[PDB]
């Protein structure tokens, strides 16, 4: 194949990418493409392959096993579990997987239940009913639920929309390389805030175990740690509750049923992770030797991206794909990934997720999405899955 140029492939790509993800499923696993924002790619689709790859030790996420360069200002913040295979990835999420233990998040639903009801209070507070559900609660309840646990000052908080922004599409490739210094700056800056001021936030528990023992935890890794819990639940969980809703909201009948009876909530929280999950193509993996991708071979250090999207879209594993159920059985799915590297917020996700949607059908009367379905609007990335704005409105 000439390898399918998605940048020039419409605005739609970003609103409708399956039809041209499942096109390739036909033809085989393995796709060469160019993405809209430049560099080769290749493209793995069919649940079957997706999940098979994603725990394939041949493909490795150490920027090392990388043909591709990396800028200084991303060598930066490469020193993190998600970037890096045995035994380092082994090493450093040891480090923190206790933190985020369905038992151990549990113990957090108080708090992020009082955020979003905080959250929710506001929204409500507008006199015509009418309200961007996106800066109203999915935006900030991450972003808060998260900052309070890694320990970062609440006026901290906002240049950390300002980068995540620049990181995924940015009007300026240039902008994106500056919001990735700027952040390792502050990030290291704040790292140092926390030595010696007693801190019992997560952070300040990092700072104190790599300095007293460096061989553990490195100066770069603590960096790069700090910096993973953060922007890797972010995006992700932003657009949950954003997809998530606009699923829900886009599908009356379902939305009907969850109000109906909520005990469907968890089980439908999950069908928004399949239908319209916020990660669309893992991240980078790398081949270690040239893989044979069943008569496709992809070369050692080609970029490889599963895309969960249109595994959770294979006919062959999830019957009438394109259907929104809440009812579904959504076990499976790789909105979290699969192998080592498996979602290690999965359950604090969750929680903040269900919590959110679980507020809004409850305290929303006759709410409803507030424009027609074709007039919302996805960002052109193709790695995620977000969109714009979502309008919204409820019985004044
Ligand atoms: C809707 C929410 C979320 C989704 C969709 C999501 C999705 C994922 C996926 C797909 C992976 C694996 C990526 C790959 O292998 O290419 C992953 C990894 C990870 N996630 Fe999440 N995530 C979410 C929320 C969270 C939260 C709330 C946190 C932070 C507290 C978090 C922290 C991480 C980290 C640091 C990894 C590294 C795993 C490892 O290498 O062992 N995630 N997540
Ligand atoms: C967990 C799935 C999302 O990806 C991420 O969370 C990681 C943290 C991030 O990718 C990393 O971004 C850094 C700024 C640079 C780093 N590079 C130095 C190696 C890179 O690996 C994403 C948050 C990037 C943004 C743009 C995104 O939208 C991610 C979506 C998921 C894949």
């Amino acid at each position: 194949p000439p390898v399918l140029d998605l940048g020039a492939l419409g605005q739609d790509f970003a609103a409708d990418p399956y039809p041209t993800y499942a096109r390739l499923r036909a033809e085989g696993p393995a796709h060469r493409v160019r993405t809209p924002e430049g560099n080769e790619v290749w493209l793995v689709v069919g649940y079957d392959r997706a999940r098979a790859v994603l725990a394939d030790p041949r493909f490795s996420k150490d920027w090392r096993n990388s043909t591709t360069p990396l800028t200084e200002a991303e060598a930066a913040l490469n020193h993190n579990m998600l970037e890096s295979d045995p035994p380092r990835h082994t090493r450093l999420r040891k480090l923190v997987a206790r933190e985020f233990t369905m038992r151990r998040v549990e113990l957090l639903r108080p708090r992020v239940q009082e955020i979003v009801d905080g959250l929710v209070d506001a929204m409500l507070a507008a006199p015509d009913g009418r309200a961007d559900l996106m800066e109203s609660l999915a935006w900030p309840l991450p972003i808060t639920v998260i900052s309070e646990l890694l320990g970062v000052p609440e006026p901290d908080r906002a240049a950390f929309r300002v980068w995540t922004d620049a990181f995924v599409f940015p009007d300026d490739p240039a902008q994106a390389q500056t919001a990735m210094a700027e952040m390792s700056g502050y990030l290291s800056r704040l790292i140092d805030s926390k030595r010696g001021q007693d801190g019992e936030d997560l952070l300040s528990a990092l700072v104190r175990t790599s300095d007293e023992d460096g061989s553990r935890l490195t100066s770069e890794e603590l960096l790069g740690m700090a910096h993973i819990l953060l922007v890797a639940g972010h995006e992700t969980t932003v657009n949950l509750i954003a997809n998530g809703m606009y699923a829900l909201l886009s599908h009356p009948d379902q939305l009907a049923a969850l109000r109906a009876d909520m005990t469907l909530l968890d089980g439908a929280v999950e069908e928004m992770l399949r239908y319209e999950g916020p990660v669309e193509s893992a991240t980078y993996r790398f081949p270690v030797e040239p893989v044979d991708l069943d008569g496709t071979v992809i070369p050692a250090g080609d970029t490889v991206l599963v895309v969960l999207a249109d595994a959770h879209r294979t006919p062959e594993r999830f019957p009438d794909p394109h259907r929104f159920d809440i009812r579904r059985d959504t076990a499976g799915h790789l909105a979290f990934g699969h192998g080592i590297h498996f979602c290690i917020g999965a359950p604090l996700a969750r929680l903040e997720a269900r919590i959110a949607v679980r507020a809004l059908l409850e305290r929303c009367p006759d709410l409803a999405l507030d424009v027609s379905p074709g007039e919302l609007v996805w960002y052109p990335n193709p790695m995620i899955r977000g969109l714009k704005a979502l309008p919204i409105r409820w019985r004044r």
